[PDB]
């Protein structure tokens, strides 16, 4: 019950290998601020060694073999990283380790492979005819040989890429020709057939891939006593792969691994068929809420916030929803960007944090900063929301989602959790107050606000009302501290 999950990292992180270290000796701090589930970054090595882990070369090399021009990846070594996660497990925090399975960057060499080129705006549709291209699909893996693994990957394993080496033409996407060969279905529509992203897109119809990436989820997971995953671009890939390599996986290893996927999508529609395809066995990124939160914080005030939580995944599937706020996707300076602004942000971890619906993250952007881009640290200010629910955001939950600018909703606690209950009341514009039941059985008490924003306190009345108030474009949360 009010578990909190926290992405330890954020895109422009510094390439000096000490993550895994600082990680470690954060364990501590992080289960005292009430976070009981860590998201590392892709622990394997990457194209090169300040890659963030997407353009995964080599799942098998944990930052411990001789790859790329480097042993480590940008995060530490293989020990570091192991060093790390005995940390976060000593201080009873789980681990969630990233999968990269629809596609391969940084291939060792080239290899000539016939195929046609597709509509970028619709791969369904051949636009040439066939011909020979030169594409970086083989991988040997040399600084690593066959430890842990002897597979070896070539183009057939693929089933296209966007990049012919003999004539470097851009804008392309070049689907394989060959027994068997076709994109994978399903997958999300967008653009005909969106099976193919990037770099070397992995054939989910070839039975040796299927063996291959489950056997390895195996092997993730016992290496690093992983408890979950978070499963990157599911959208590009087949539907019911995803959902067998989690049931494999589960089953292989015996854990009833929690796995949460980014179909990184801002359309419910898409994102429930993914649910109903996977038949439901793991949760997904609230995109969609994310998307309401940051048109929110960019409307000045105008956002109708009783809206906020409409055509979300956690108002209409809360059980398989994990809300977040922002992620590397989002950040500044990204393809997505589309990132929660600051005075707004508080107000969104109070809308993912104190309610009792969805599996709540938080962003290692937004508590430590991202100072490259003059992303402050914002823990201050989410520590407070972070202790409401650790303490106080238990029991019967009440709306009062009525009005454009002021929302709030209250928990009445449980005797579960001492002293839980809270009322918590925002307003994207101008500040006020609005009365909210609580329950009875706190009539009387003298709640004040957690999060220090409102300096007075506000008594219960004798039939559990309390009149709470709130200052413009902020947030208050109420608590009988
Ligand atoms: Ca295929
Ligand atoms: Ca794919
Ligand atoms: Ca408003
Ligand atoms: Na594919």
């Amino acid at each position: 019950t009010n578990g909190t999950m926290m992405q330890y990292f954020e895109w422009y992180l510094p390439n000096d290998g000490n993550h895994w270290n600082r990680l470690n000796s954060d364990a501590s701090n992080l289960k005292s601020k009430g976070i009981t589930a860590v998201w590392i970054p892709p622990a394997w090595k990457g194209a090169s060694q300040n890659d963030v882990g997407y353009g995964a070369y080599d799942l098998y090399d944990l930052g411990e073999f001789n790859q790329k021009g480097t042993v480590r990846t940008k995060y530490g070594t293989r020990s570091q990283l192991q060093a790390a996660v005995t940390s976060l497990k000593n201080n009873g925090i789980q681990v969630y380790g990233d999968v990269v399975m629809n596609h391969k960057g940084g291939a060792d060499a080239t290899e000539m492979v016939r195929a046609v080129e597709v509509n970028p705006n619709n791969r369904n549709q051949e636009v040439t005819g066939e011909y020979t291209i030169e594409a970086w699909t083989r991988f040997d893996f040399p600084g690593r040989g066959n430890t842990h693994s002897s597979f070896k990957w070539r183009w057939y394993h693929f089933d296209g890429v966007d990049w012919d080496q003999s004539r470097r033409l851009n804008n392309r996407i070049y689907k394989f020709r060959g027994h068997g060969k076709a994109w994978d279905w399903e997958v999300d529509t967008e653009n005909g057939n969106y099976d193919y992203l990037m770099y070397a897109d992995i054939d989910m119809d070839h039975p040796e891939v299927v063996n291959e990436l489950r056997n390895w989820g195996v092997w993730y997971t016992n290496t690093l006593g992983l408890d979950g995953f978070r499963i990157d671009a599911v959208k590009h890939i087949k539907y019911s792969f995803t959902r067998d390599w989690i049931n494999h996986v589960r089953s292989a290893t015996g854990k009833n691994m929690f796995a949460v996927a980014e179909f990184w999508k801002n359309d419910l529609g898409a994102i429930e068929n993914y649910l109903q395809k996977t038949n439901w066995n793991h949760s997904v990124f609230d995109v969609p809420l994310h998307y309401n939160l940051y048109n929110a914080s960019k409307s000045g005030g105008n956002y109708d916030m009783r809206n906020i939580f409409n055509g979300t995944v956690v108002q209409r599937h809360p059980s398989h929803a994990v809300t977040f706020v922002d992620n590397h996707d989002s950040q500044p300076e990204e393809a997505l960007e589309s990132f929660v602004e600051e005075w707004f942000k508080p107000l969104a971890y109070a809308l993912t944090l104190t309610r009792e619906q969805g599996y709540p993250s938080v962003f290692y952007g937004d508590y430590y900063g991202i100072p490259t881009h003059g992303v402050p640290a914002m823990r201050s200010k989410i520590d407070p929301i972070l202790e409401a629910r650790q303490k106080y955001a238990y029991g019967k939950q009440n709306d009062y989602l009525d009005h454009h600018n002021i929302i709030g909703w209250t928990r009445e606690g449980n005797t579960a959790h001492p002293n839980s209950g809270l009322a918590t009341i925002m307003s994207d514009g101008a500040g006020g107050s609005k009365w909210m039941f609580v329950g009875r059985n706190k009539a009387g008490q003298v709640w004040s606000d957690i999060t220090g924003n409102r300096t007075g306190t506000v008594t219960i009345n004798a039939d559990g009302w309390g009149n709470f108030s709130v200052n413009g474009g902020s947030v208050s949360i109420w608590v009988n501290k």
